């Protein structure tokens, strides 16, 4: 019910398959078609590649997750990088303060699934508390066919649309790939989920890639 204790292991390395070291493909492309803008919110960043690719583009960028383990790792790359732009704070995505109007964009790189189902409205009311006028929000999420009833709360189309539509003008949703580095075996043989095989010895899943603003 609760994941917290998960996260915060496979940050300290007791590495994530989720930590490619660059942003989600699916969300780099966002980038070049210059959909981010302004200061950013990097929501549930974990290692947050999206925040330091954005940083060294001269973006100011925020860096929230509720793993301190997280926090230090994205403070530590930043560091070594010699990033002054991005900053990084332990937070809870479903209810924080003291950003009101501060983001121009927000960015959900596949922790709209890792909360819990009940939590989405305080998310998404405290997303839309630290959003600027005019503000753009894309989610990264598992596609519940991919992914099933258990730990993770993967979405269908329509219920991410009905949960993220009461608070954003969707512009667009797709279905995307959520791209990982899984170790030999996992799931099983035969394998209990359907993993595509990619270039460059990746793997990715399905999901949905979510396009929103406020106006
Ligand atoms: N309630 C919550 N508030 C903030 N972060 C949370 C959270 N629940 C889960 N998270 C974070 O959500 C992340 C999902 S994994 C994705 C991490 C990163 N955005 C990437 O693309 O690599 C984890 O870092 C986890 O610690
Ligand atoms: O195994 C995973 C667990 C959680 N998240 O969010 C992922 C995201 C992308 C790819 C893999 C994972
Ligand atoms: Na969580
Ligand atoms: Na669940
Ligand atoms: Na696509």
């Amino acid at each position: 019910e609760s994941l917290d204790l998960e996260f915060e292991s496979a940050y300290r390395g007791e590495r994530p398959p989720w930590s490619i070291g660059e942003p989600q493909p699916e969300l780099a492309a966002l980038i070049v078609q210059g959909k981010f803008r302004g200061d950013v919110l990097d929501v549930g960043c974990g290692e947050a590649a999206i925040s330091l690719a954005l940083a060294e583009r001269g973006h100011t960028t925020v860096g929230l997750d509720l793993s301190p383990a997280a926090v230090e790792l994205a403070r530590h790359e930043a560091a070594k990088r010699g990033l002054a732009n991005a900053s990084f704070e332990v937070a809870d995505a479903s209810s924080f303060t003291g950003y009101d109007g501060r983001f121009d964009t927000i960015v959900d790189s596949t922790l709209f699934h890792s909360m819990p189902v009940e939590s989405r409205e305080g998310y998404l009311q405290s997303i839309v508390r630290a959003a600027a006028p005019g503000a753009s929000y894309f989610v990264l999420v598992f596609d519940r066919a991919a992914i099933p009833e258990g730990p993770i709360n993967a979405v269908t189309e329509d219920e991410l649309r009905a949960a993220v539509s009461k608070y954003w003008i969707i512009d667009e949703i797709k279905p995307a790939r959520l791209y990982a580095r899984f170790p030999a075996g996992f799931a099983g043989m035969p394998a209990l989920l359907d993993i595509r095989e990619e270039p460059n010895g990746l793997q990715s899943i399905g999901g949905w890639l979510l396009s929103a603003h406020l106006g």
